[PDB]
């Protein structure tokens, strides 16, 4: 329905992350927390760090409980380490509840915190299977559902501005909404289409067909989900398996061939700039990802524009962008630049993910993002990797 208390409760952007305000401890300590559908730990800065102007002070919380256990979490680009405990947690622009939740107090980290991001911790919203050190550490959302009457569902509207936001603007701007326990109909247009959650660990899905401007990429659909496909608000780019990335870039280059871009642009390293207002959106193709539907032999598609996969960056008065599609060796990742096109419903209760066109997606007068269906698609279970 309508969840006015939670609409517009996010801030941030695709490259630095989207965050929500939370409070931890008694009396409450306010912290900004990155929303991460690609992990399952609630982990907060708990010691001084050059990029933090505040952190969780366990000694100041009367409700802090020490679990006397450490946690070490390496990931591709870095790591975070800390001390496990529990405390009372609330979301000011959220459901009006307070829960007793696990908290990893981060004491050491490498390439975790981001300078100028304005967030001090992360909220891992995925399932217990991928919680660290193991699946016995109950994730926040599981605690929330068990302890309150909050429905087992949340939805995310990540709003890309379509242009660079400076330090002051990104602090003053609305970055989107996280609706806890429901679906807010003001955040999307058209219909919601659902794809099954294949397995409850990451938010894993199955892609059954890929098009570039309606042209079928024509790969064996297992390639699109090798070794998994996930929906992850904690990754910036649309990341594709090596072979899929190579075929997609070849097709995107062919569609946009009226202009030549350097190799560094396609590698997502170098920006491309145009005179103010002259970005040639129309030369770049739309990208359609077909997802397995809830009905046997039925699929639907989500279509994104270059306004989603070209990420605005400051250079001058030129309009500059980075290519936000990159290679992966760990499967497809539908990151923030993809999520910015859609209102995404994480329907844990019904083991499904919903997509609808976002009321805040960036587009032009000629094209819009789309969510359409149904399409007849056979042997979709074969698209999943084992
Ligand atoms: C993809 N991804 C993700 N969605 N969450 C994590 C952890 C995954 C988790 C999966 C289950 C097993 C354990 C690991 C963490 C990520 C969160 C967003 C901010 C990032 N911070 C930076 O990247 N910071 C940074 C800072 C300076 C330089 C470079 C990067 C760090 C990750 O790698």
């Amino acid at each position: 329905g309508s969840f006015v208390e939670m609409v517009d409760n996010l801030r941030g952007k695709s490259g630095q992350g989207y965050y929500v305000e939370m409070t931890v401890g008694s009396p409450p300590q306010t912290l900004n927390i990155l929303v991460d559908t690609g992990s399952s730990n609630f982990a907060v800065g708990a010691a001084p760090h050059p990029f933090l102007h505040r952190y969780y002070q366990r000694q100041l919380s009367s409700t802090y409980r020490d679990l006397r256990k450490g946690v070490y979490v390496p990931y591709t680009q870095g790591k975070w380490e800390g001390e496990l405990g529990t405390d009372l947690v609330s979301i000011p622009h959220g459901p009006n509840v307070t829960v007793r939740a696990n908290i990893a107090a981060i004491t050491e980290s490498d390439k975790f915190f981001i300078n100028g991001s304005n967030w001090e911790g992360i909220l891992g919203l995925a399932y217990a299977e991928i919680a660290r050190p193991d699946d016995s550490l109950e994730p926040f959302f599981d605690s929330l559902v068990k302890q309150t009457h909050v429905p087992n569902l949340f939805s995310l509207q990540l709003c890309g501005a379509g242009f660079p936001l400076n330090q002051s603007e990104v602090l003053a701007s609305v970055g989107g909404s996280m609706i806890i326990g429901g679906i807010d109909h003001s955040l999307y247009t058209g219909s919601l289409w659902y794809t099954p959650i294949r397995r409850e660990w990451y938010y894993e899905v199955i892609i059954v067909r890929v098009e570039i401007n309606g042209q079928d990429l024509k790969m064996d659909c297992k390639e699109y989900n090798y070794d998994k496909s996930i929906v992850d608000s904690g990754t910036t780019n649309l990341r594709l398996p090596k072979k899929v990335f190579e075929a997609a870039v070849k097709s995107i280059k062919a569609a946009s061939s009226t202009e030549k871009f350097p190799d560094g642009f396609w590698l997502g390293e170098q920006l491309v700039c145009w005179q103010a207002g002259t970005t040639p959106w129309n030369i770049f193709p739309v990208i359609s990802l077909y997802l397995m539907g809830e009905v046997t032999n039925q699929s639907f598609r989500i279509t994104i524009l270059p306004q989603q996969y070209l990420r605005p960056v400051e250079d001058s008065q030129d309009d500059c962008y980075k290519f936000a599609i990159s290679q992966s060796s760990t499967g497809t990742v539908m990151g923030a630049v993809i999520m910015e096109g859609f209102y995404v419903v994480f329907d844990r209760a019904r083991k499904r993910i919903g997509f609808a066109v976002s009321a805040c997606h960036v587009h032009d007068e000629f094209r819009t993002a789309a969510v359409e269906g149904p399409f007849v698609t056979l042997d979709m279970e074969d698209c999943g990797y084992n």
